[PDB]
């Protein structure tokens, strides 16, 4: 039982977007000439990116002998949940977890006539209670064929690791497929709609709804984390109260750059602009338009029931099954504060940038200004260059050229506009420069 | 777009690049970042620019 | 363009300069800096302005 | 120009008055800046605005 492949060509799943021998080959003064003087370039570039399929290939000198193999590689990798710090305890079988809260009651005028007859009366706390069941069971199952993979390795170490690497595998399995439940738990949140909506607008179109993302964000947790309390940032509205320390705040990797090199970064001591919660940043949220959620670390009621590990032994087949079982019980909890922070559509386009923010040109020179469009389509829009303030003689043309006259004492303003609206009615963005005349 | 072009397409492209590099150096790894789309991870002193 | 005709032609010029002398520094070298094109390298500390 | 007369006439004031100092302060000499037309230098120290 040998099993072997024929004529497998090397480049299988390979679509070349160019050939480089060819461009080797027929270079004429361009940017591949510092290739030419390599003599086994063909041959490197034939077998760089590596061979899927191995064959045995006799040596130069003796074809009786075959080449052999010099070096064995294992890879290995260890992969987390970054959410895995919202876990809870562990509750070992106790089904059904209970979760209580006592709500507060009215005030009533005191009359001590009418204090003699209902002192006996009754009045209900009005408590509110809810509940959380086991909801995750899964298992991983994997088979080693021991007995059957010592022919393809020489030494005993790389046998250890090739097994080692198997458990590490089925380690990162559920690994992976818990962080997915948990961001699941936030997506069937969002679903259900239990979240309450913030609407803002998009934070990665332009800088200004950027840090006006920032200042709804800051505002709604100083009113979140308020010693009187509120009704209006959970379902089944209570007066509950969160803290600073506790709050969390997730994103993902584009907004957080964002932040961190168009706010953070041009603003001083930022310290007074940075995000007032815990950070943790995720990859993105399946949802359209959720952006960001800022919940409490009570809000995750994630526990664990079992995980356990069992090994079976086949005689007969000669192989070892491993079987990993986990048992989770995953749920939120409606009595604590969450803001979903949702944003809407957008335009064609958002803004307009004039690389030179500011600049001084004196009475004869000229200057140079450059345009960059954000636009969210895969579409192209012209930009129309103008000067507000200016004497006769300054110019700006339509390639962005400003000349300014020989004489004139005035601050230039040099304006981009981009226009995408229809006819009769237009609509503009508008990018503008500060220009000072220095006198000549 | 272009890095040269422009200090508003070079800031792009600086937050384009710090993007990636946070995506591609996460705990719970990703498959879109390579040619045998295997889940893997890599670190922020292992990654060369 | 000019040093003295604006404000960011200096600076286009300044940038200029320091990939110039970064170029230079290279330590693979480069034919493209010398009156007779021989793959030469040079050093910051060697380098006058 | 003018000092007085806006923000940029003071700046290339100050500009034109650093560069002549520093012109006068070259170790070479000149003798472009005395009324003898004789071959002298200043010192940083020594001079007064």
């Amino acid at each position: 039982m040998r099993i072997t492949f024929n004529d497998v060509k090397t480049s299988l799943g390979i679509t070349e977007s160019y050939d480089i021998v060819n461009a080797i080959r027929n270079s004429q003064g361009d940017n591949f000439k510092s290739y030419v003087p390599l003599a086994t370039a063909n041959n490197v570039a034939e077998v760089g990116a590596g061979i899927l399929i191995n064959q045995t290939v006799q040596n130069d000198f003796i074809t009786s002998l075959v080449d052999r193999i010099g070096l064995v590689v294992i890879r290995q990798v260890s992969l987390n949940n970054p959410l895995k710090k919202f876990k809870k305890g562990q509750i070992p079988l106790g089904r059904t977890i209970e979760e209580i809260y006592t709500d507060i009651t009215k005030e009533k005028q005191y009359d001590a006539e009418e204090a003699e007859q209902k002192v006996f009366e009754r009045e209900m706390p009005n408590v509110k209670t809810l509940f959380h069941e086991r909801n995750r069971q899964g298992f991983y199952h994997q088979t080693i064929q021991d007995d059957s993979l010592k022919t393809a390795f020489v030494s005993w170490g790389n046998f250890e690791s090739f097994v080692s690497s198997i458990i590490n595998a089925i380690y990162n399995s559920a690994e992976v497929d818990e962080y997915e439940y948990m961001k699941l738990l936030v997506d069937n949140y969002y679903s259900k709609g239990l979240f309450t909506t913030v609407k803002i607008d998009e934070p990665t179109s332009s800088t200004g709804a950027l840090t006006e993302f920032v200042k709804k964000m800051r505002a709604t947790a100083r009113k979140l984390t308020l010693p009187q309390g509120s009704r209006d940032w959970n379902s089944m509205a209570v007066r509950t109260r969160s803290y600073m320390e506790d709050l969390h705040l997730i994103i993902d990797a584009d907004l957080e750059a964002e932040l961190d090199v168009d706010v953070l970064a041009k603003a001083f001591n930022m310290n007074r602009t940075d995000f007032l919660g815990n950070v943790t940043v995720i990859d993105g949220f399946a949802s359209t338009g959720l952006e960001a959620v800022l919940v409490d670390k009570d809000w995750f009621m994630v526990y664990d029931n079992l995980h356990k590990m069992e090994t079976v032994r086949n005689p007969r087949g000669l192989y070892w099954n491993y079987y990993y079982h986990v048992w989770q019980t995953l749920s939120v909890s409606r009595f604590a504060n969450a803001v979903a922070f949702v944003s809407g559509d957008v335009p064609a386009v958002t803004q307009v940038i004039v690389s030179p923010n500011i600049a001084a040109v004196k009475q004869g020179g000229q200057q140079q200004f450059t345009a960059y469009v954000r636009a969210t389509n895969a579409k192209d829009h012209k930009v129309v260059w103008s000067v507000e303030g200016g004497s006769t003689g300054t110019a700006i043309t339509g390639d962005g050229l400003l000349s300014v006259s020989g004489n004139e004492d005035n601050q230039l303003t040099v304006k981009a506009t981009v226009d995408i609206g229809t006819e009769d009615k237009p609509k503009l963005v508008v990018g503008e420069a500060v220009v000072s005349i220095r006198p000549n």
